[PDB]
């Protein structure tokens, strides 16, 4: 059959987790969107040449995820700031220390930036994942980053 990928996108309001699912899924970018709504979007994709399923779970199910990118932006110190509070979350809702996972800076579109390219990738190297610079307004890096973490799946197992 064909393989299904259960992602999970997750991080502080407003970091844009509802544009980025937006972007990969009917792409267009979303200039508001309910940051109550949580939902679940489904897309046939082919990632380096493998066709696949994947189910992107937009939070605002948890444990059934098989990847999460935890998102912040890269004009939101705060957002940044509060990433170690989902990276934790996982850990624990998985009971794993391995769990496939990227490190998102979103809205690099913006030129405020506040967290730059050194400071998130320190952190990604010290979770041991990939950081993957997005915008949800141009689409940079929106399939580099679902589809890293699809990789990360596949490498996990
Ligand atoms: N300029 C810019 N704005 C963005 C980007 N992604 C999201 N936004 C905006 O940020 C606001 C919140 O985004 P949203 O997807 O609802 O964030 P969420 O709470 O994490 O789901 C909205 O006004 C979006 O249009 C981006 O890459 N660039
Ligand atoms: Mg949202």
């Amino acid at each position: 059959g064909m393989t299904e990928y259960k992602l999970v996108v997750v991080g502080a309001g407003g970091v844009g987790k509802s544009a980025l699912t937006i972007q990969l899924i009917q792409n267009h970018f979303v200039d508001e969107y309910d940051p109550t709504i949580e939902d679940s979007y489904r897309k046939q994709v082919v990632i380096d040449g493998e066709t696949c399923l994947l189910d992107i779970l937009d939070t605002a199910y948890m444990r059934t995820g098989e990847g999460f990118l935890c998102v912040f932006a890269i004009n939101n110190t705060k957002s940044f700031e509060d990433i170690h509070h989902y990276r934790e979350q996982i850990k624990r809702v998985k009971d794993s220390e391995d769990v496939p996972m990227v490190l998102v800076g979103n809205k690099c579109d913006l030129p405020s930036r506040t967290v730059d390219t050194k400071q998130a990738q320190d952190l990604a190297r010290s979770y041991g994942i990939p950081f993957i610079e997005t915008s949800a307004k141009t689409r940079q890096g929106v399939d580099d980053a679902f589809y890293t973490l699809v990789r990360e799946i596949r490498k996990h197992k």
